[PDB]
């Protein structure tokens, strides 16, 4: 599996590098601003085959449950996914969801629905 950061490597629309939940990967994580419409696009996912990937997300998330549409090569493959509660901001948790991918590179983008978002530490690409 490959691991990459959400703060280095993305653009950010309405979400900000942050540290000061401790526990992160890399230098920080990300967080979400706005209910709707903030994203993280990770603009070179290099894998080695085209198929069925494990995209293991690396979360924090006090309580409730934060939706996200999930786009791949800039197409939309997953519609307001849920992201489960992890019971505090420095609890980070694992989300894996299976989605497919081209071999080389791709891009991956997570964005806000209504519901805001988790704060992101990274996610992490294998082969299913
Ligand atoms: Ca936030
Ligand atoms: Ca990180």
């Amino acid at each position: 599996g490959t691991t990459y950061e959400a703060e280095t490597g993305t653009t950010l629309t309405d979400a900000v590098v942050e540290t000061l939940y401790p526990g992160y990967t890399g230098s920080g994580y990300v967080n979400f601003n706005a209910y709707t419409n903030s994203a993280i696009e990770w603009n070179a996912i290099n894998n080695m085959t085209t198929g069925t990937k494990n995209v293991k997300f690396r979360y924090a998330l006090e309580s409730g449950t934060r939706n996200l549409d999930i786009y791949v090569n800039g197409t939309k493959v997953l519609s307001n996914e849920p992201f489960t509660e992890t019971g505090s901001w420095s609890t980070w948790g694992e989300k894996t969801i299976q989605v497919a991918m081209n071999s080389g590179v791709n891009t991956l983008r997570i964005v806000t629905t209504g519901t805001e978002g988790p704060n992101m530490d990274n996610i992490t690409v294998t082969a299913s």
